[PDB]
DNA sequence: GCGTCTCGAATCTGATGCGTAACTTGGATGCTTCGTGCGT
């Protein structure tokens, strides 16, 4: 019901995937059952969790940032928050960690006709041929519309969200592609999706996730700060 | 088409007098006979 966000500004715009690197780097050692609960591992051992992330990580204007789902992520986030905030202070001596915290209400009610929702970061890359599929809207959709309703619904399932039995959404496109790295030296990338529109019949209140792989920071959108259709201020 | 943060706090939180007076303060009755005269 509740999605507790909370911004580290460290003055720079730092990738999520190495954030959440030095974010682990950082707490090596010192309390194992916060690191096993934030990056979201099974107790006992250091493997990742397939079942959809409690634990979120996005990349803020101005630095990384925390989401916690559900009372269990607003639990963790608060109680990590100081350690996390304590480390970062630890390893950057002469510079101001600033902590923003704000709390968005979840909720999804139907609407008779559909609205403009868009991401910045959608992990549509299965394989090359689909890549080239999206000339045509009708060979692409089946698999976009298949990936959305089904991030959504399992979403919604982990936060306990009702959600409308009649859910349509109809694909229109995004502005570009993006190639993104496990490590600046990786030779492996993977192709993502800038402003990718979609649109759906009914309401999406508060931050919302879409796609698959969210905990490196993929697939995060203000749904809900969107509708107020800021993006017009975009020139140079 | 909701946006969110903030979404108070401390302290006082009754004092003082006045907080009865005067007067009434019981009274009365509870038996028959006898003589003389009316009296209907």
């Amino acid at each position: 019901m509740f999605v507790t966000q909370v911004i580290f500004n460290m003055g720079e715009r730092a990738y999520p995937d190495r954030a959440r690197a030095m974010v682990a780097e950082l707490m090596d050692g010192v309390q194992p059952g916060l690191v096993a609960t934030l990056m979201n591992y099974i107790p006992g051992t250091s493997t990742s969790r397939t079942e959809f992330p409690t634990v979120q990580f996005g990349g803020a204007s101005d630095g990384f940032c925390l989401l916690g789902f559900g009372d269990g992520g607003g639990a963790i986030v608060r109680d990590a928050v100081p350690l996390i905030h304590a480390a970062l202070a630890r390893r950057m001596p002469d510079r101001i960690i600033q902590v923003e915290h704000k709390e968005h209400s979840l909720s999804a009610e139907a609407r008779p006709y559909v609205l403009s929702y868009t991401v910045p970061r959608m992990v549509v890359q299965k394989k090359q041929r689909h890549a080239e599929r999206l000339l045509h809207e009708a060979e692409g959709k089946a698999h976009l519309e298949g990936l959305f309703l089904r991030s959504l619904q399992r979403q919604a399932a982990a936060v306990g969200l009702p959600l409308p039995e009649n859910l349509e959404v109809e694909f229109k496109g995004a502005v570009g592609n993006f190639a993104a790295k496990h490590n600046p030296n990786s030779k492996v990338a993977y192709r993502g999706l800038r402003g990718a529109v979609f649109d759906v019949n009914a309401r999406l209140g508060g931050i919302w996730t879409a796609g698959f792989m969210l905990s490196k920071g993929y697939g995060q959108f203000n749904a809900t700060h969107q509708l107020s259709g800021a993006v017009n201020a975009l020139s140079e």
